């Protein structure tokens, strides 16, 4: 009897569930069909979350763990949850919250965080992480920051990470689409998110982008995810059963409260619209428009063209 | 007719309302009775942000703007808030999120964000921001980097800064409750948030505690706020009317379905309890329990106490 609904917030107020920006455009990307399959920002509509998604805010894109020696002055992490709780492998792709980009270099600033550690002098390392490298380890709890500044931190330092920015390997853009590779040991219990395929009756995923400082992108500094965060916080708060085969969202005006656009959301949890035929569909809506429940309907609702023809 | 409620998150993958962490403690302090009065977390319980406080999660404790050059090779920044939209004086103390800490060295690491300046290069921009300097003007909508790495900006470059770690002043230690001077020309719109007064009735003041690199702090590397963020961003999605004097609230163990405290949170925005005497009060619950609502109380009503005599 606990019905549906979503947080009613202004887009451009709501986050990034895959970096913790803010939300400044909604995008539809049909042609570029490479597969949609990220790990952070999934979670169902009755408030279950998949991959690597965590329901808390300060997560998203943090990875923490211990340090020792690697060869060659790398400095090698022992990864556990960013609540300091430990991390064993075979349970979830990698650790809550843990950043789900495999196309760049990441470039990470990290903060000692024991107390007994930061009563006095400098706590903090610098580094870059590479997830095409051998070393990148993350379902069995290990990385490798390569070229740490300082040369050398003591073993067993405990370490919270943040990606300070993104950058393209040499002679390719950076693809904010594509996933790590978490390593090959994947137990049924610990699988990836699925994938999402393109839905039908002419509608296309929405992504919810960031500004975000991501060097050399395909997207020119843009980060989709499908899922604001406060979306997932709502689920999985609300814990909504599903009453339909997917659920209609108007996207209203706040103020004079006119209908902006019609949006239907799946229960896998993600969202899409009919793009009005030869233009930008949602994104030339304004982002201070809010998404209001109207009813459960089934897969084969039309929704009207969204945006206008270019 | 719309009822009140809080977030059913476990307090433990709640975050703070004053820094980008986790929270992992509540504690009070009754003794040490310095003035209470964070601009960041606050809301009333019908949804009414005060002083700095924003919605989204992703702007506590951030600031943005645009660079000039000031004296000595110190970069001033022009503020704007954090979407980009402008900021303008005499409105708000500070822009939204900015940090309300007055009492420590900040170490900032800012990135562009301007996606023109983010196809090519390093966008990274560390320095230290110093509130007790006398060019440290929020309100007015200026504040200068001092030891920037770079050296020299370009004019009108737009930075997005978070706070890295803090530290204290030489000589003393850094007391997080301490928030800056914001300016002299307040005017009425622009009011902080006031301060908070001890509530009588053998209640204390709750606060909710993250582990943050806070160097040489009073605290041990651990900030406090009156409110988890989600709580601020469920009161302002929810809109409930105040319909009492306070709110019960209790604090349940999510498996046993148990009572592990009692609480009252009042209509300006702040958790009281009464420690049993002799002991730590909150702290020594455990953590991943959930608050729910019971009913709205009068300011009389008696809390059973909470925690061990010590
Ligand atoms: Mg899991
Ligand atoms: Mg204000």
């Amino acid at each position: 009897t606990k019905q549906f609904s979503v947080p009613n917030l202004p887009l451009n107020v709501m986050s990034n569930s895959r970096v913790p920006s803010l939300l400044n455009a909604m995008v539809v990307s049909p042609d570029q069909a490479q597969v949609v399959q990220f790990q952070n920002g999934r979670c169902t509509l009755d408030g279950q979350m998949l991959g690597t998604t965590t329901v808390s805010a300060s997560c998203v894109a943090r990875f923490r763990g211990k340090t020792f020696q690697a060869p060659d002055n790398r400095l090698g992490i022992n990864l556990a949850e960013i609540s300091g709780e430990p991390y064993h492998a075979f349970e979830s792709p990698a650790p809550l919250g843990f950043p789900d980009f495999g196309d760049g270099d990441w470039h990470v600033t990290a903060t000692k965080v024991t107390p007994s550690q930061l009563e006095a002098n400098d706590p903090v390392v610098v580094g870059n992480v590479q997830p095409y490298n051998p070393q990148f380890a993350p379902h069995l709890g290990t990385l490798v920051v390569e070229n740490p500044t300082p040369d050398q931190v003591a073993t067993g330092t405990d370490l919270l990470f943040n990606i300070t920015w993104l950058s393209n390997r040499a002679n390719n853009r950076f693809n904010p689409w594509v996933i790590p590779n978490y390593g090959s040991t994947l137990t049924e219990a610990a699988q990836l998110a699925p994938s999402i395929f393109p839905p039908g009756f002419g509608e296309t995923i929405v992504y919810f982008n960031s500004t975000f400082p991501a060097v050399g992108a395909t997207t020119h500094a843009a980060i989709p995810c499908l899922l604001p965060q406060e979306f997932v916080a709502h689920f999985v708060n609300e814990q909504a059963p599903i009453r339909g085969e997917a659920a209609l969202l108007h996207y209203i005006d706040p103020d004079t409260h006119r209908n902006l656009g019609e949006f239907k959301i799946y229960p896998e949890g993600f969202v899409t619209c009919v793009p009005n035929v030869g233009g930008t569909g949602p994104q030339s809506l304004p982002t201070n428009g809010v998404f209001v429940f109207v009813s459960w309907v089934s897969r084969y609702y039309q929704l009207k063209p969204v945006g206008t023809a270019g």
